[PDB]
């Protein structure tokens, strides 16, 4: 609840088709880039199930990709920023059976195809230029995490 950073966090239950991600934050005045890791461990070499990955930089765009066995595959992108320097914003994660939706603000952004599955992501990574206000999980089995 407005963590530090880099935060980490535990899927309670394990992540599963049908849940949602729900992160609140603040891109900084002077951000360069940030991410956001659906890990598959608690270690930092760990491999990465989806890198969600904007960055402000000649296109200002949002990189997407994911890292398996300590290499990152064929990279994805949209040439677009949903995000504004010194701005709050919403960033909503929903899992489906074919991929993660991206959500900005309300506005629907993208869709990842499932890379690695689903159920092998354990974590949830965030760091970069932002404050993070907020990282929280919709729908499958809470199991320890109490609502």
């Amino acid at each position: 609840y407005n963590p530090t950073l880099p935060y980490k966090r535990p899927i309670p239950g394990g992540l599963s088709v049908g849940m949602s991600v729900y992160i609140q934050g603040m891109a900084k005045e002077n951000m360069r880039r940030f991410h956001v890791n659906f890990a598959v461990g608690q270690d930092d070499g760990a491999d990465v199930a989806f890198h969600f990955n904007p960055r402000f930089d000649g296109w200002d765009k949002v990189v997407f990709n994911t890292m398996q066995s300590g290499q990152w595959g064929k990279e994805e992108k949209k040439k677009s920023m949903p995000f504004q320097k010194g701005k709050h914003f919403e960033l909503v994660f929903m899992v489906m059976p074919e991929h993660y939706k991206v959500v900005v603000n309300g506005n629907s952004f993208y869709e990842y195809g499932h890379r690695l599955p689903v159920q092998m992501v354990t974590h949830l990574q965030v760091d970069g230029d932002l404050e993070l206000q907020s990282i929280n999980f919709l729908g499958g089995q809470p199991a320890a995490a109490p609502y």
